[PDB]
């Protein structure tokens, strides 16, 4: 089987699909990685909670989130026909909104260090906000562009970083929905 199949990394088999670290030691901000059913509800039922401690005297502290798209660790990936990496982060929105600073994402393939793109100065007024479970959330949603030039086989490592940019947010970040997608971004 060489399929160009859409690859979903929805975390709905109740495991954190061989997310972890990037390197040793990367997590750093990120205090635990752990599958969760906070967001439980109809239609999708985990997500990876990211429980991140942020410091506010350090304008970039950072953590390094790695999985490994085939679970095979230092295994290639053919990326032929893959167009976009599409992604879903939620975040508290009480809790953020009462945080000082903001915080940024980057979203790579670890090839090289292949930034596909990013976002800086998320606080909880970007996105949308959505009620779930009670709980209102800020919602980020993206879909980045895989360039031609990385449509072939590629060390299979997808690094989401995360950043504190001077801010005190103590508290989870879900991460959902992370597809690598034959369709444009
Ligand atoms: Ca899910």
């Amino acid at each position: 089987e060489s399929s160009v199949n859409p690859v979903v990394l929805d975390f709905e088999d109740g495991t954190v699909m061989s997310f972890g670290e990037a390197w040793g030691d990367s997590l750093k901000c990120i205090k635990k990685v752990s599958v969760s059913q906070d967001l439980q509800r109809p239609g999708n039922k985990y997500a990876l909670r990211l429980d991140v401690e942020f410091n506010p005297n350090n304008g970039w502290d950072q953590g390094d989130l790695g999985t490994w798209i085939g679970g095979v660790v230092e295994g290639q990936f053919d990326f032929t026909g893959y167009k976009s990496v599409e992604f879903e982060m939620f975040i508290p929105y009480d809790e953020f909104s009462k945080s000082q600073g903001g915080f940024a994402y980057k979203v790579v393939i670890n090839d090289g260090w292949k930034e596909l793109g990013s976002e800086f100065n998320i606080t909880a007024n970007a996105g949308k906000k959505v009620k779930i479970n009670g709980k209102d959330y800020t919602v980020i949603h993206k879909a980045f562009a895989i360039p031609e030039d990385f449509r072939t086989k590629k060390r299979a490592q997808l690094v989401f970083q995360f950043a504190g940019q001077n801010s005190n947010y103590k508290g989870p970040i879900y991460l959902d929905n992370v597809r690598i997608r034959p369709e444009d971004a």
